Parts: C-alpha cells; structure tokens; sequence
C-alpha cells in the first residue's frame, strides 16, 4: 500500500464525510458475570486510553511497495490455478441487474441495511431509498446509477469493535473502506456468476471457503486436504502488502476464464476519502469492501503456489491442495514441507508471514491445535467422522460482556450459543448457567444443548 496522493477534499471538489467519533457499544447485564479485557476500539485521535499518536498509527499501515515484478513461478501459478477453475465451467457473461440486488442462485441478495457509500452517505439517501424489495422496485437505483456513474472513491470508516488493552493504547484500529454502491452493483453484473459458482464449490477446486457453511464444512476439510500434513499460518497486515503484481495475476486468471481482467484494478489503484482527505493509494486491498473475499482468496490462492514453488523444488502443484477465505489460508501437500522456509520466500514480495496464531517459532500443525477462519478443530462423540467447528470460549465472553443493541440481548445470545456449544456438553453447561444467573438472562431463551445437537446432525 503506497499513498499516491493526498489533499484536501475542498480542493478537489468533494464533501467532508463525517464518521462516529463514539463507540456504540457499552457494558451488557453479563459484565461481571464473565471474566474480559478487550473494550470499545479507539475512535478518535482525544482518547486519554491512547499513548501513540491516533492519525499516525492508523495510517502506518501503508508501508509502500516492494520492488518485484513477475517471475516464470507466479505465471506457473496462475496457470495451473486457473485450469483448475475452469474445470468449473463459469459463465463469463454479466447478470442481470435484477440478480445483483435481489440475488441468485449462489449469490445472496444486497444488504439493505449497510451504507449506500459516496455520494449518497452525504445526501442523507439510504439503500432502501433506492431499492424496495418489498415491491422489488429498483427503478429509483437505476438512475442514479446513471446519474453519479461509477468508479466513486470509497469512505473510510472506523471499525467500532471490541479490541485488545494493547491495540487501544497503541490505537490500532481497523478501517473500512464502504464502497459506492453504484460500485457494488457493476462488480456484481460483471463477476457475478465468477461470486456465484465460487459459494457453491467451497472448497479445493476453487480453493476457497466463501460461502461454506462451518457446521457441515469442518467435516469435509479432512478429507479434501488429503496430505502427509496440514499447514496455516498468520499475515501481519496482509491486506496492505498486497503487491500490484498479484492483481496482474489475478488478471490474468479472470482473463484464462474470460472474464473483465481490468475492473479489479480499480481495487488496487484505489481511491479513499478518510474525513475531510481525499487520497489515491497504490498497491494493497481494501479492506472490510464489498466483494473482495473472492478477489482475495484467489489472491492467496495464487501466492501460496508462488512461495511453494519459490522454496522447493521438484513440487507438483496438482499435490498441493489450498483452501483459502481472504488471507486466512491451510493448505497441505503429499510429503512435509517447512513452514518457516515457505514464509521466507514472501519477504521478496512484501509479504510479512509469521508462525500461525501468533505463536513463537513455526511449529508443526495437525488438526488437533489447527485453526480456520478463528475455529479449532474437534471431533464429534458420537461419530468420530463429524468435525465439531470449536471457536474460543474467551472471545465468546468477551463478546457477551458489551452491547450496541440492549432490546437485542436475545439475538446476540443466541448467536453465541451456536458458536459455544460446539466446545462441549459442560462448557455449554456452565455458559447457560452463568446467563440464568441473572433475572435478565432468565429471561432470554437459551437453545437447549440437546435441541443443537439434534439439529446439527440433521445438517449432514
Ligand atoms: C483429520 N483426521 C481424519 C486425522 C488427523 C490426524 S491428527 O489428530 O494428527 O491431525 C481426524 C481428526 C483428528 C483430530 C481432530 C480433528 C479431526
């Protein structure tokens, strides 16, 4: 990630954006029920939590760009990475409009609840001002979609969520570029049936897992990363060391399947309007975008083949099965490789890989202390075959502690049991024990671990 460039937004003829300076969240009735340390992100450069200065920090992230260009192993990678998507058949043609809001086969509908991005942010206009999916009317969207066109810059917005002591004082924050929808629509139209295949075939053909279902997934990982091991591993800041060379790969892997190779630069040649700054950044992914899942799982899909061929010699690809969403990547081939060698060779290309789960050295892995988009991996009691998708017990009272939505306790809970009862009968057990604690929590409706169990099983 390199700023370009960097001005005022008067200068250029744009409006201020205004973010929250303050977090929504705030104590639940659970507070002191569980134990926790994380808290409310930092939002504002007047933070007395902060000991760093805000702004600096929190673009620090745009270290610049590495020099490299493209090598004989990353057109290897392309090329073997898009013969394997082509086995999939995806139409290159566009969608209709009417599949890119209200969704298809594979492609869930546009959310109608996030922001509409630039300009409509500042015009006090909302997506369902444009969209009325009660009538399925989209007749207001279509001329504004004419009217301010595309490529609109994207909003920088702070992410307000729960953070580590260490990430307030040091005020790392995460951002979120929101893009236009104007911009949401013409990349769904375009790679639509690209999104749309990709969530149905989670796996090792596509080499990814957006769209999987966990609960039914996690049983089918084992068999697909059929290898002598299993490896993962941890990005610092991957989605600003995003190189321009892996979107020239990238294009040209849209291109072997026949699909727009140009759009998609649009994400690394982005453009950003933070609060009253206009800026132009080179290199990188946006993150928190739209649809930039699939986009960066490809991504991955093509540097894990590159590091592999950079460190080895004598691999044979089609061995090398990968299972990417995002940055989050496991990956395994049929004899044993070195981790820590494999990591070495994206130093060259910016890319910063270190032991997995922020652990000391790089360390053999196996599905007992592997994990996956934050979940560990558990056999079932009662049949062994069935993988139990486990998420930290901590993070889930971490979670339960704060609120943003009071007269929602119930649906947060209820999210939350899904993810614990994975863990076992007896954590289950005490969590339900520790909310019925409380008048408020006895009030709520607590999934019975039987009733989950029952249902996770018809699932398969
Ligand atoms: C994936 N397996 C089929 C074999 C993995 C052997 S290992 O425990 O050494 O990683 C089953 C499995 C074993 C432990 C945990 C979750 C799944």
């Amino acid at each position: 990630g390199q700023i370009q460039i960097s001005k005022h937004v008067k200068d250029v003829g744009l409006p201020s954006i205004h973010t929250p300076t303050k977090t929504k969240l705030q104590p639940s009735v659970f507070y002191d029920i569980f134990p926790g340390s994380k808290e409310p992100a930092v939002l504002t450069e007047k933070d007395p939590r902060l000991k760093v200065d805000f702004d600096s920090a929190l673009f620090s992230k745009y270290k610049g760009n590495t020099e490299c260009s493209l090598n004989e192993h990353i057109q290897v990678a392309v090329a073997h990475y898009s013969a394997q998507l082509a086995t999939l058949d995806i139409d290159p043609q566009p969608i209709a409009m009417e599949d890119s809001v209200f969704g298809m086969d594979g492609l869930e509908a546009l959310d109608l609840n996030t922001s509409a991005g630039y300009p409509y942010v500042t015009l006090g206009i909302k997506k369902k001002d444009l969209i009325n999916n009660k009538t399925k009317d989209i007749s207001k969207l279509k001329l504004a979609l004419d009217k301010y066109d595309v490529d609109l810059p994207m909003i920088t917005f702070l992410k307000d969520e729960l953070r580590k002591k260490d990430k307030i004082a040091a005020g790392k924050t995460r951002v979120i570029e929101a893009s236009s929808i104007n911009d949401t629509i013409l990349f769904r139209t375009v790679y639509g049936n690209l999104f749309s295949k990709f969530h149905l075939n989670p796996g090792v053909v596509t080499g990814c897992a957006v769209g999987c279902d966990p609960e039914t997934f996690w049983s089918k990982i084992p068999l697909m990363l059929d290898g002598d091991c299993i490896m993962a591993f941890d990005y610092t800041n991957y989605d600003g060391s995003i190189h321009p060379i892996w979107f020239k790969a990238l294009g040209m892997v849209l291109d072997n399947l026949s699909f727009n190779p140009t759009l998609i630069n649009r994400l690394c040649n982005s453009k950003h309007i933070f609060k009253s700054t206009y800026y132009e950044v080179e290199g990188g992914v946006p993150s928190g975008c739209s649809g930039t899942s699939i986009f960066n799982s490809m991504i991955n899909n093509i540097i894990i083949r590159t590091l592999v061929l950079d460190a080895y010699k004598h691999i044979d690809l089609d061995k090398l099965k990968i299972i990417a969403y995002g940055d989050d990547v496991i990956f395994s081939y049929k004899y044993k490789l070195d981790m820590e060698a494999i990591a070495k060779e994206g130093q060259k290309y910016g890319l910063t890989i270190t032991p997995a789960d922020k652990s000391s050295e790089f360390k053999e892995l196996d599905y007992g202390n592997v994990t996956f988009l934050k979940r560990g991996f558990r056999q079932d009691d009662k049949y062994k075959f069935l993988i139990h998708p486990t998420f930290p017990v901590e993070e889930i009272y971490e979670s339960i502690r704060w609120t943003k939505k009071p007269s929602q306790m119930q649906e947060h809970v209820l999210s939350l049991c899904h993810l614990m009862w994975h863990n076992g009968p007896e954590i289950y057990k005490d969590f339900e024990t520790k909310i019925r604690s409380v008048s408020a929590g006895r009030a709520l409706y607590i999934p019975p671990y039987e009733l989950l169990r029952h249902e996770w099983y018809e699932k398969f």
